[PDB]
């Protein structure tokens, strides 16, 4: 059955969006809307192996106390973003493995939804063959270790419908043990329509023994900006998409989620914009305004 059905997704009470909505003077309808919508909580190399267990236990326990399903995104892979606007990740595979162990320790047997490494498999060809193999091994390690929490619904990130082909991505998913996870994620931090992503997801599902998927609908209400380089990097004219739900239109689509947090910058984007991940109230307002709110 769909592990995501049956309770609301957790609204993070401490998100930058909540802080902005509470501080708004006068109150702002767009910030409030965004702030009250459940998103995902992103963890990376700022949360070292030594302590991330406690961070995870705290967040999943808080979500359980709220009667809700926490969504956590892991974004610590070595050579992350191939050193572009969202550069970072742990220094080595050894560090990354210790990080995954600590995250798993914090999960215990608690309910959680885990999005594993946005872009990692899709971007892997920027690496040398040896480094690419290591990356696949690390994503497979995440799957094998995290799924030891029976109550973790694990979705390995699989890019989007205009990145790798369904066949190419399915090969990579099968290589990293997608069969042990619940499935895969699509459209993370991107803008493609839900319909387009459903067709792509059902194709990958067909090639991965019926695996299930989630789609990031945080910013896809108006589809993507015109085809261009960096059309994914703080594009204007985009809108909030469907709020998180399990009432989807795909046979193997477990949920629409907001994985990316609306309002956060995608990077400097060659325009001196705020660093990737920094909350920009104006960006959240624009996305909400464009959706008619
Ligand atoms: O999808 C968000 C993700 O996009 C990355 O760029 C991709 C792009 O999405 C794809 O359409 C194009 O064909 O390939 C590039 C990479 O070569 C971007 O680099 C990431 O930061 C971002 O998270």
């Amino acid at each position: 059955a769909n592990p995501l059905a049956g309770k609301p997704f957790y609204v993070d009470p401490a998100s930058a969006a909540m802080v902005a909505a509470r501080n708004a003077n006068p109150p702002n309808a767009e910030l409030t809307s965004v702030a009250n919508t459940p998103q995902s909580y992103w963890l990376d190399q700022a949360f070292p192996p030594a302590t991330v267990g406690g961070t995870v236990a705290r967040y999943t326990g808080a979500a359980q106390a709220a009667g809700a399903m926490p969504v956590l995104t892991l974004y610590g892979i070595p050579h992350r973003d191939c050193g572009s606007y969202a550069s970072g990740g742990f220094a080595t595979g050894t560090d990354y493995r210790g990080w995954i162990d600590a995250v798993a320790s914090g999960l215990g047997s608690s309910p959680a939804t885990i999005i594993v490494e946005p872009d990692a498999l899709a971007m892997a060809d920027c690496l040398s063959p040896d480094q690419r193999q290591e990356r696949f091994d690390l994503v497979r390690y995440a799957v094998d270790t995290l799924t030891r929490d029976p109550a973790a619904a694990v979705y390995v990130d699989a890019g989007h419908s205009r990145w790798l082909s369904a066949e190419a991505m399915a090969a990579r998913l099968n290589d990293v043990g997608v069969g042990r996870a619940r499935g895969f994620s699509l459209n993370v931090s991107n803008f493609y329509t839900t319909d387009e992503e459903i067709g792509y997801g059902e194709a990958i599902s067909g090639l991965t023994n019926g695996s299930h998927y989630v789609i990031d609908t945080s910013r896809n209400g108006a589809g993507p900006a015109p085809d261009a380089p960096l059309n994914w990097c703080n594009p204007s004219g985009r809108a909030l998409g469907a709020p998180p739900t399990t009432a989807t239109a795909g046979a193997h689509a477990d949920a629409y989620l907001w994985i990316k947090r609306p309002g956060e910058s995608d990077g400097t984007c060659g325009r001196g914009e705020p660093q990737a991940g920094r909350f920009v109230s104006q960006y959240a307002i624009d996305l909400a305004h464009n959706a008619g709110q």
